[PDB]
């Protein structure tokens, strides 16, 4: 129905945060960009790294905000606003605590589930939570108090490997995601085991 025009990968900028769990979405987009031979240009006008490629007569943009996670909306709103991109033409890839490593799922609208990145985006878009999300599982520490230190940590090798597998499964369903066919995108994706 509605073709995706923007794909966002969430994460924190800087060496200190590079390769940490909270940067899954960014990793996804980065892998996507490479696979597509798309260059990510540093553009201060959108507060992040921007990329573009064509698909079916339309321009699809890739974005990795270089703001901190809790101010990512500024980045998204900035680009979506400049190109008049509707919230439902937007896919945001992010880390998901509620699913274990190696699992990736799609979802349309809903809560931010406590993810400060998502929360800012909903807010900045004028309380639009209409957009779709690619949820890349990273696991849960076990307790609410440990969550903050857990997402800013680098996962052991076994876990990073499962995440790598899930991102690969996700790229596998790109055709369907780019087209906006979420029902087929979900069926092919959601029946994949790590």
């Amino acid at each position: 129905m509605t073709a995706v025009q923007l794909i966002v990968g969430l994460g924190n900028p800087g060496p200190e945060y590079d390769q940490t769990r909270h940067n899954a979405g960014a990793l996804f987009v980065e892998r996507l960009a490479h696979a597509q031979g798309v260059s990510l240009v540093a553009d201060r006008k959108y507060f992040g790294l921007v990329g573009k490629f064509s698909h079916q007569g339309k321009d699809v943009r890739l974005l990795i905000p270089t703001t901190y996670m809790n101010r990512s909306g500024q980045s998204v709103a900035a680009l979506a606003g400049f190109f008049r991109i509707a919230p439902d033409a937007i896919l945001v890839a992010h880390d998901e605590l509620d699913m274990p490593p190696g699992v990736a799922k799609l979802k349309t609208g809903g809560g931010h589930g406590g993810h400060n990145g998502l929360r800012d985006i909903i807010a900045q878009l004028g309380n639009q939570n209409s957009f779709h999300r690619l949820r890349l599982g990273i696991g849960h520490p076990g307790h609410s108090s440990l969550v903050s230190g857990y997402v800013l940590g680098r996962a052991p090798r076994s876990e990073q490997e499962l995440l790598d597998t899930s991102i690969d499964f996700a790229l596998g369903v790109l055709p369907e995601m780019l087209a906006g066919d979420w029902t087929r995108a979900m069926q092919k994706l959601h029946s994949q085991k790590a």
